């Protein structure tokens, strides 16, 4: 059972313009998802505070960068709080409409791609690179779900049973074949040191 949605047309408008703005500094799309997991595994580390049993699905708060050269995938794990089936279609838990209306707003004002992160969707920053995006997700309070979307105005959710997660949220990249360069040992450790050295979870970086 497959349920499709159409994104809101300012996401819409969102991600046509990340998909078609000429804009070479794509590599920032890494620092946004890895600063959306370590947003999540900060969520779960509060409220593991005064919950202890909160971390009964997972008590390691980390995060894992996997290539695939022969999937053309970079996927990024964390073990974050993870998303309800009601988040991930209220676009991934994002204030996404006004944000992209705050992030058009900047960008006429001196504004430039790099800073989406700051209006809150970040996440979508990762059609800079990616053709088309799979988000897979567990949270305590809800069932795995796969959320789908190769841009076109539409999106896609459905039940994941394949791979239990215990916690925490995947989002699958598949790479534009002019962006293989994410699959590479020595770019995406470049990258992390660039923009995400100072990231609180470690990073672990997987090799082939
Ligand atoms: O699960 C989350 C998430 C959940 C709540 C939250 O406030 C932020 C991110 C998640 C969302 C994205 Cl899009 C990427 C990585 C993630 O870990």
């Amino acid at each position: 059972e497959v349920e499709t949605f159409a994104f809101q047309a300012e996401i819409a408008q969102l991600m046509s313009l990340i998909i078609n703005t000429f804009y070479s500094n794509k590599e920032i799309f890494l620092r946004e998802l890895i600063s959306n997991s370590s947003d999540a595994l900060d969520k779960i580390r509060y409220e593991s505070l005064t919950d202890p049993s909160k971390l009964d699905s997972g008590k390691e708060l980390h995060i894992n960068l996997i290539p695939n050269k022969q999937d053309r995938t970079l996927t990024i794990v964390d073990t974050g709080i993870g998303m309800t089936k009601a988040d991930l279609i209220n676009n991934l838990g994002t204030i996404a409409k006004s944000g992209t209306k705050a992030f058009m707003e900047a960008l006429q004002a001196g504004a430039d791609i790099s800073m989406i992160g700051q209006f809150g969707v970040g996440f979508y920053s990762a059609y800079l690179v990616a053709e088309k995006v799979t988000v897979i997700t567990k949270h305590n309070d809800d069932e795995q779900y796969a959320w789908e979307s190769s841009a076109g105005g539409s999106f896609t959710v459905r039940t994941d049973t394949g791979e239990p997660m215990g916690r925490g949220t995947k989002v699958i990249l598949h790479l534009k074949e002019d962006q293989t360069e994410y699959l590479e040992e020595r770019r995406i450790k470049e990258i992390v040191k660039k923009h995400s050295q100072f990231i609180g979870y470690p990073i672990t970086l997987f090799v082939e």
